[PDB]
């Protein structure tokens, strides 16, 4: 009821959204992995009459009850999504968007990754991002790699109209003292990745993590910390 959606608010195989700010929401479902329960988060940007989305819900039949609390909810299609890493809580889904009409894309790195660990590969490869540092705009966002740190092809999503800042799965929420799923992390990168971030988007109003509550700035050293304490 207005508070940020947990997994003890979203009925089973249910996805919630949550408005952070004019045309702008997160999605928010749970998914089940190695026998625990975990949430993870997504964005939906307006663009005009259309919606761009930022990953999936973490699953196929997760993603379809996204498709259809956005139309109930919002009631714009969504025409194109990106997925900002290749692990299954950002493309898997992605059949379910491609079949639904959606044009999916990520990073040739992250298309390569996800073919290679057997997870689903969107259609198109988004070029202009493969140098830590780059940017490049796509519809109502910027899209910015800012190197190696919860994986090596993780993206980072700006909204300017609305300094918001989705970091995903780069950026851990407050409440966590540990860092994630590193399986596929660089540790040593990460910290310099989320300087770059900090550099980059020092107006950024909301911070919004890949698995967690958004907070305000915070949210990127709170990170630089656990990773720090983790390599420790
Ligand atoms: C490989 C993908 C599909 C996957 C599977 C299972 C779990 C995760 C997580 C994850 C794990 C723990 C926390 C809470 S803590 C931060 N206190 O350690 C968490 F927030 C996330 C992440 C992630 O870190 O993105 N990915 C996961
Ligand atoms: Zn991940
Ligand atoms: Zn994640």
């Amino acid at each position: 009821s207005g508070e940020y959606p947990t997994v003890n608010e979203i009925p089973v195989g249910e996805v919630r959204l949550y408005q952070i700010a004019d045309g702008v929401w997160s999605h928010i479902a749970t998914q089940s992995f190695d026998g625990a329960v975990y949430p993870s988060n997504g964005l939906i940007v307006r663009d005009g009459d259309e919606l761009l989305l930022i990953d999936t819900a973490w699953g196929a039949k997760n993603t379809a009850a996204l498709l259809a609390e956005i139309e109930k909810q919002i009631g714009l299609p969504v025409t194109r999504a990106v997925s900002t890493h290749f692990h299954d809580d950002r493309v898997g889904g992605v059949d379910v968007l491609r079949a639904a009409g959606v044009a999916t894309y990520a990073s040739p790195s992250t298309r390569r990754l996800a073919e290679a660990e057997g997870n689903e590969i969107p259609t198109h490869s988004l070029e202009g991002l493969s140098s830590s540092g780059d940017a490049v705009r796509f519809g109502p966002v910027e899209l910015f790699y800012p190197g190696a740190a919860h994986s090596t092809d993780n993206l980072v999503v700006y909204v300017p109209s609305a300094n918001v800042l989705y970091g995903g799965c780069a950026v851990h929420e407050l409440s966590s003292t540990s860092a994630g799923n590193v399986a596929d992390a660089d540790l040593a990168e990460w910290p310099t990745s989320v300087e770059r971030i900090q550099k980059h988007y020092p107006e950024a109003e909301v911070v919004i993590p890949g698995h967690g509550l958004p907070g305000g700035l915070d949210l990127l050293q709170h990170t630089a910390n656990v990773v720090k304490a983790h390599k420790n």
